[PDB]
């Protein structure tokens, strides 16, 4: 791909941060905590998952971004509406206002609803996301795999401003500590 001089700089929004979510200084990494990290609650955080918003909204344009997945066994990356629901459960669905792939029990997929089988020779160590607000469209890429072509959602109703969306996943197992990194230009 070619997407890449359409660079963003995205930094993280502490304000919408799970509290267990620690979120470094520079706002370009977050990992999850092994406890309440002493913030008091607000409507904008996400209360049953380990997510967090970046702090940029994006109504027009052509926009891209890099990831850094190193050893997590569990993630979920990609795009939402600035509205997406913040309390309680529900599924990363287009329906629910997500455009996202992820990583689960040594499986990827699209956060299609159901959803879909991705199929990925080389694990990536880095994720790149392309969002088109014009033409409907958020790309997945394999940077690891030479830039390969991961997923395509097609005919977006994005339906509103859209944020960057993180989810650094539980450590039940405690093989997932490691953090999601947005990584330089
Ligand atoms: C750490 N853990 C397993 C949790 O239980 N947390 C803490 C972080 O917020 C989400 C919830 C999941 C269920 O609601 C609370």
């Amino acid at each position: 791909h070619h997407h890449h001089h359409h660079m963003v700089h995205i930094t993280l929004d502490r304000n919408t941060a799970n509290s267990w979510l620690i979120i470094s200084k520079d706002r370009r990494q977050v990992r999850m905590g092994d406890t309440h990290q002493n913030v008091s609650d607000n409507k904008e955080r996400f209360s049953n998952y380990p997510m967090v918003l970046g702090a940029q909204r994006f109504s027009s344009g052509k926009m891209y971004w890099e990831v850094d997945v190193t050893q997590k066994e569990a993630w979920d990356l990609g795009v939402c509406r600035d509205s997406v629901q913040r309390k309680g459960q529900f599924s990363l669905s287009p329906e629910n206002g997500f455009w996202t792939i992820w990583l689960w029990q040594d499986s990827y997929e699209a956060g299609t609803s159901p959803q879909t089988t991705l199929h990925i020779q080389v694990p990536p160590c880095q994720i790149g996301i392309f969002v088109d607000y014009e033409a409907g469209v958020v790309s997945f890429y394999n940077i690891t795999d030479h830039g390969s072509l991961i997923y395509t959602f097609s005919e977006c109703v994005f339906a509103g401003p859209l944020r960057p969306f993180f989810n650094v996943g539980f450590n039940y197992s405690g093989g997932n500590a490691a953090p999601l990194k947005l990584c330089p230009l």
